[PDB]
């Protein structure tokens, strides 16, 4: 099973997407965990060409304390030698001199194209190399096959076969930090903010940025503006002013073009707006800022997971299997052949070269086209000449979660677009009982994207107590559908209403649960809306806490995280921050395990790593509290390290939503409203709605691959109501990666890696 | 476990209730099956007193070919010697001479009172016997405890602790055969039929007869008529005439009295009716006819079951446990202490002696009072000044079953009494889809009791195909409840309509399934309405067939019964007729089992018993058909016996309902309507009936002890839809009794006997 006797090469090439260091760390630490020799190739294909000093064998401490660093400690370089066979043969020679039959390439589309051409010629290169006399025929029959596992490390997301790439999320963090500087201020005078992103080839960053910020206008190369857009844009900004909206946002990609090949410059749009509107227009250009900063939490977890799966795919790969790219489509890990992804990239580039240009956007991926349609729909209120008698109420229940507002905004706009009479109820089920029901318009949710917490009130109160009041108000307002955006209490309350359909006719209405909670404890989803924000806030505090010991001082920090009994937040934060241990409820631990972990920490602190960090979920243990672990670690570490405690309380809660959470809540809010409208049409009968099947009350998912609708009655089997969490949680396999990355010898035979899948046309 | 080394005495005393021979046969055969010696005490307590020749040890063939005989082959006698200690001591002596420490007494209330006084004095009698010198002190310390298991064999049902007694059902068969002679004729002129039953002490037979026949008037000693009943009765008969009803039935018990002690004679009621009405009045007095004829099927099964359980209770009885009476309350076997039952009998007799006379009827048992209330309610239409907006439709679905009409009649009257607008739909779900709904009145169900089959049409078509039509007709007619009287198709169709509540608002109505089928294959009940009739017709054909060999030719009959895959009908019929084997689907058999049974038959047929009888369920085996078994038995029995075949087709189907089926369907029809009305009030909300919980659609039961309401959705787990039968059937334990009575050595550790229960006040 183990990959002993074989060596793994890891290199980074292209633009230094932040989170590359997390991928390199995971690749290295998996390769020497399984016994393989790991060789670090510095400067990418450059050091591959020159070789020699640029190829060094890695130890466990070679990738120590790099996970929080952006860029790449390995270094990346543009080399033209790898383009030509003269340098590529030298690269093959230097790999053979170290017995490196396994190569992991972390880079963009050009990097992976070079890796594909390098595999395709590996046999021919070895033949020409032995022919020229630099390697004997023996020692060339071995190493006859080169194994390539690709990792898409780039901010562009231009690699067509893959949905999400390393560094895209963090580039979005940089972009939205800049936009939030503008939008969160008390907007005082009429001004226009024109943001220029570096999406020269791919406009994905421009698109998701526009969606996350609610941009008034978007210039992306995939969909250039129609002729006469000059007037159309200026009029849009004009009515925006007339509304009283004091700030317009124009997101213009670097690759912005018109229907011809002529590029549209940010300076042109600036001067255009200034001339016709007179708004204070200034162009903000990020430039290098997008590649900068720390990697986001998402980037660290996903880079670590993909780097691990890249190594594992590189050991189980026989001479026959092709070069693969380890990526995630949705939440599911998958391997795609490198050749097909390169071919699709070439097809989209040719299409974008005025071949099938209007039909190139679909080949970019369904996510791009769907994102652009959602953006345009939510941007400007088109007239819904269609009307329907249906009327729906949007609830916010439970704790506040970052991204509830984004979900409610999208739900309101999409429902108005379908002609529904959208109500919003303040304080969730309490207001539904008390009749705090307010008909909502398009502009009533204006600017709700970036606001954290909940504009609508949240209450944890379940509907069972005031069930008579709830059905009374449903009858009064004629609420045909109920959109409940919230945590476990949202799901549990919808479950109580569905169970109470037996008693009350008025509860025979279509219900939908959007899981939105910090704990990520809602059954029927992988990511509750706002768990990403909490994880990012948690790691930032943990990185700060870890940064506080300096120089010589050897100190361990016990950090207590929230999340109730659900350990998700603790474990992922421990992965993102390189925590030594993340004690959670789902992995019960006794004093024997504690002494093991403490002695492990002590031995580690005698090495050159000096800042240990262990996370404690708040409800992992009844007796082994944070004070208990403080006392244990400080006593046993006496004379080796000091121990300190920090309970991250509500520092993980009130933050503004991360860009992932905004886009996520935006999209599933749209999808929830699409599903609500489809189910209401499917269920309208005899002049009324009568939703009484269990599939008419569902939790909107994202369960493995795509968005799902799991009926609440079906989820009740797999729900631990006492602990308020699901019985089977997808993330428990990540404990194995955490423990592996902290030198804990854990037989991870229970970990399942994504299998090969062909590209979806 | 086995009762080896001990002897059992069996005696019969009192009036020879038919079915006593079945009890004696089961007692004897179980006693020598478990290794105990069985002693037959002829003439009851008489032969107990004289003893000697009157006490003979039994072999298996001593009780051979008696199960179909009424009376008692042991013989019964009134003896005054057992009243006095002079004869009772002689009885104790004669029991000790044979080592009979175990006594089974089959008799009425006086018989069991004598048995109680005999146990209570058994120690004193033995002491006085050893004192007088007829038994040594040794041989008296052994036998110091006498074990008494009582069996209530009488037509009176006067024993208060017990609900049903041996011979009551068959006495009712005789009574209703006489009444059906009158009612089934084309009633030509105005005549009054005054039936006098021998219920001198107990009026249970008079009561159940009146209920089964729909008597116009009832004179029972438990509830004497009020003063001035002369006028009240004559007026009732007068309006009966004015209706056009041409026949009046007056059931007068022998013990009929007025509010004083003065008895009311049948001749007086005759002359009274003649004088005031002039109807052709003739008094029919059954006399000895009630005790006559064959025992009914019910009597044979229940006598065999109770005789077996009496023996088993007689072996597991230690010196401390008291004398018990083995009886069935409902369908559940139970043992009641003899002392408490005797005490209750004395209390009711004292109460009936003008002490608590108006409150004596409740101490008689809840079944008596409920039966009398149901009788009076259904007899005469009282004005329902109460009204309710509810309306209900009565369906007959599946095959016709004897007793559907009785259920429909009671449902109609009871629903009209509660003010509901009762509808009847012809052809079940077909007519409900086709709108064959007909509002029904009180007199539209007049005389439906004794009519076999279904007066409403029956169809097997499930409602799923025409579901849009069914909901349309429910909406048009405003049906708020749905009473479905029928077999497995009835249950399955109600299950489909409940499952379709998710789709159709109009199906959110209260539903009730009355199981009515020959096969007894409906889950949620022990006795489908009309299974008793089919069993009785099946045994009567089998008895005829077994009698056709005429005591000289050695012949086996392969008799094929109906019942689908459900073997209930075959097995109980085999018990009733003493069939050698009852092949059924639920007990899969191969050729090895067939050779075992065939060799067993050949050995049996070489002995004194010359008429063999094997039953085959129509769908018990795919290949071993009736013809197969015929060929097998006739070939292997060559030179020993001949084989014949008889497929009882629809002979088991079209009969009039037995008296059990009429009373049963009458009572559960009332109870179904009570439950419907209670559930409709429980579920009426906001100006409409909205029944959507699963407990609003139930199968009326009689599952173990009393009537139950099992929700159809809960029963779906234990329902084998492919074979159209329940997965766990209560009657599989009766196979062991069949096989034991046929000399098959079967380890019946799986049989469970009723435990001790105190009387229910
Ligand atoms: N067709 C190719 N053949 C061989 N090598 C290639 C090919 N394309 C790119 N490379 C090599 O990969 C290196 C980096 O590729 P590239 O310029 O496209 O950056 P990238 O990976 O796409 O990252 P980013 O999009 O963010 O800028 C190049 O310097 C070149 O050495
Ligand atoms: N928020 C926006 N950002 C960028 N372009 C936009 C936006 N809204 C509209 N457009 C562009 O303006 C053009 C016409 O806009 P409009 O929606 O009013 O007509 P349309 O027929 O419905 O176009 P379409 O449905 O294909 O998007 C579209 O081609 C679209 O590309
Ligand atoms: N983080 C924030 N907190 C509080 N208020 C905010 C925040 N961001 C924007 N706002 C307010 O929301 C108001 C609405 O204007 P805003 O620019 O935000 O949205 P919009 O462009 O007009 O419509 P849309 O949301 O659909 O894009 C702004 O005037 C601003 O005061
Ligand atoms: N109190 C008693 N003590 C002793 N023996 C009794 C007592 N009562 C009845 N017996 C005995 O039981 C015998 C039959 O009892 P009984 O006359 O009451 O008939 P039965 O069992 O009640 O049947 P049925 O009611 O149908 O007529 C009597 O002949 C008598 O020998
Ligand atoms: N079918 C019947 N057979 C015998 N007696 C009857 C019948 N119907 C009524 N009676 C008797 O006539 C008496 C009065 O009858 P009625 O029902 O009209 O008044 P009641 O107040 O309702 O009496 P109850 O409710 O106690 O039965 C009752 O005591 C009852 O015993
Ligand atoms: N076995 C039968 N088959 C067919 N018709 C029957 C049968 N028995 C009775 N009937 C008919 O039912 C008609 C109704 O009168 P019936 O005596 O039977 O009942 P009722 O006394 O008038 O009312 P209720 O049923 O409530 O006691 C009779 O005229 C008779 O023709
Ligand atoms: O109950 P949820 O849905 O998991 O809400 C998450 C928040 O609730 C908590 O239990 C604490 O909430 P409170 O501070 O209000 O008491 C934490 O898990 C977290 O801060
Ligand atoms: O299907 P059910 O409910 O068991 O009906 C009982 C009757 O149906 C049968 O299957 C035969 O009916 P048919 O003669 O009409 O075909 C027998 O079991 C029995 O005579
Ligand atoms: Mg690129
Ligand atoms: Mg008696």
């Amino acid at each position: 099973a183990s990959g002993a006797g074989k060596a793994i090469g890891v290199l980074t090439s292209g633009g230094d997407a932040q989170g590359m260091n997390a991928a390199v760390r995971a690749v290295t630490r998996m390769g020497i965990y399984v016994g393989a020799k790991v060789f670090l190739i510095y400067e990418g294909y450059e050091g591959l060409v020159e070789g020699g000093e640029n190829i060094k064998q890695a130890n466990w401490l070679s990738v120590s304390n790099i996970i929080q660093l952006g860029g790449t400690i390995i270094g990346s370089a543009r080399c033209k030698a790898f383009t030509t066979r003269e340098g590529r043969r030298a690269a093959a020679y230097n790999l053979v001199q170290h017995g490196i039959t396994n190569l992991c390439v972390i880079g963009g589309d050009g990097s992976l194209t070079g890796a594909n051409i390098f595999r395709s010629e590996w046999g021919s290169l070895l033949e020409e190399l032995v022919a020229e006399g630099k390697i004997s025929e023996t020692t060339a029959r071995t190493y006859s096959h080169l194994n390539i596992a690709g990792l898409v490390g780039s901010i562009d997301n231009d690699f067509c076969g893959t949905d999400m790439t390393i560094g895209t999320d963090s580039a979005l963090h940089r972009i939205m930090e800049v936009i939030d500087a503008i939008t969160t201020t008390a907007q005082s005078h009429q001004r226009t903010f024109v943001l220029e992103v570096m999406g020269r080839h791919c406009g994905y960053l421009a698109l998701v940025s526009a969606l996350a910020s609610g941009a008034d206008w978007l210039f992306i190369p995939e969909a250039p503006p129609e002729d006469g857009w000059e007037n159309f844009m200026c009029e849009r900004l004009g009515e925006t002013r007339s509304r009283g909206s004091r700030l317009n946002i124009i997101i213009i990609a670097e690759g912005a073009i018109d229907r011809n090949g002529k590029p549209i410059s940010s300076s042109y749009v600036k001067d255009l707006v200034v001339q016709r509107l007179g708004f204070d227009t200034r162009v903000t250009v990020l430039g290098h800022v997008q590649r900068g900063g720390t990697p986001s939490a998402f980037d660290r977890i996903l880079s670590s997971k993909m780097g691990m799966e890249a190594v594992m795919a590189l050991l189980e790969a026989t001479p026959d299997t092709p070069a693969c790219v380890v990526t995630l489509s949705g939440n599911q890990s998958v391997r795609l052949p490198l050749m097909e992804c390169v071919q699709m990239t070439k097809e989209v580039q040719k299409a974008m070269d005025d071949k099938r240009f209007d039909e190139a956007t679909q080949l970019r991926g369904g996510s791009f086209e769907n994102n652009w349609n959602i953006y345009k729909l939510l941007a400007h209120q088109k007239p819904p000449k269609e009307k329907s008698n249906f009327s729906l109420a949007i609830l916010n229940v439970g704790a506040p979660a970052a991204g509830m507002n984004a979900a409610v905004r999208s739900a309101v706009r999409t429902g108005i677009s379908h002609g529904h009479t959208v109500y919003v109820v303040h304080d969730g089920f309490e207001g539904l009982a008390k009749g705090q029901v307010q008909e909502v318009g398009w502009h009533d949710v204006a600017g709700w994207l970036g606001r954290g917490g909940s504009m609508l009130g949240t209450k944890r109160t379940l509907p069972k107590g005031q069930l008579e009041s709830i059905v009374e108000n449903i009858r009064i307002y004629g609420i045909h559908a109920l959109l409940v955006v919230g945590g476990f209490e949202a799901y549990e309350g919808v479950l109580q209403l569905v169970e109470a359909r037996g008693r009350y006719e008025e509860l025979c209405i279509v219900m939908c649960v959007i899981p939105a909670t910090i704990s990520n404890n809602v059954p029927g989803t992988d990511f509750s809306l706002g768990s990403d924000t909490a994880v990012n806030a948690a790691m930032e505090s943990c990185d700060r806490i870890k940064q506080s010991a300096s120089g010589t001082k050897r100190r361990v920090f016990i950090v207590e995280t929230m999340g109730g009994y659900c350990g998700y937040l603790a474990t992922v934060t421990g992965i993102a921050v390189g925590a030594d241990a993340a004690y959670v409820f789902e992995d019960p631990f006794n004093i024997h395990d504690l002494k093991v972990n403490v002695e492990h920490m002590t031995e580690k602190m005698k090495t050159d790593i000096q800042r240990g960090l262990v996370l404690r979920n708040e409800k992992c243990h009844d007796y082994y509290t944070t004070e208990f672990l403080y006392n244990l670690y400080s006593s046993e570490g006496k004379g080796v390290f000091d121990c300190r405690t920090n309970v991250l309380g509500h520092l993980q809660q009130g933050g503004a939503p991360t860009p992932f959470d905004r886009n996520y809540g935006t999209k599933l809010g749209v999808k929830a409203m699409l599903w609500l409208s489809e189910k209401l049409r499917e269920v309208y009968r005899k002049g009324r709605v009568f939703a009484n099947a269990p599939d008419s009350a569902c939790v909107i998912g994202l369960k493995k691959k795509a968005v799902a609708f799991s009926p609440v009655t079906e989820l009740k089997k797999d729900t631990d109501f006492e602990h308020r969490m699901p019985r089977e949680q997808w993330w428990l396999s990540l404990r194995l990666m955490l423990k592996m990355l902290a030198q804990y010898r854990i037989s991870m035979a229970a970990y399942v890696s994504g299998e090969l899948e062909h590209v979806t046309r």
